[PDB]
C-alpha cells in the first residue's frame, strides 16, 4: 500500500529511519540535492520535499553509523 509521493514516515522510502533533521551531522556522507535547512523539521525526523517534484526524502542513519538520503516513496529507490 504504497503509492509515489507517500512517504512511509520516518524510513527512507521502505528502509532505513529517518534521522532527526537538526541531527544531521555536519559533514554528510551523501550530498543532498537541494538546500534542506528550509524543510524546518530540524527538531523532529520526518520525509521533507525539497523537490518541486512533490518527492520526499530524508536522511536515514543505519548501524553502521552512517548518514545518507533516500526518497520517500516506499518503491521507487
Amino acid at each position: 500500500r504504497c503509492g509515489a509521493g507517500e512517504p512511509w514516515g520516518n524510513a527512507t522510502n521502505l528502509g532505513v529511519p529517518c534521522l532527526h533533521w537538526d541531527e544531521v551531522p555536519p559533514f554528510l556522507e551523501r550530498s543532498p540535492p537541494a538546500s534542506w535547512a528550509e524543510l524546518r523539521g530540524q527538531p523532529h525526523n520526518f520525509c521533507r520535499s525539497p523537490d518541486g517534484a512533490g518527492r520526499p526524502w530524508c536522511f536515514y542513519r543505519n548501524a553502521q553509523g552512517k548518514v545518507d538520503w533516500g526518497y520517500c516513496d516506499c518503491g521507487q529507490g
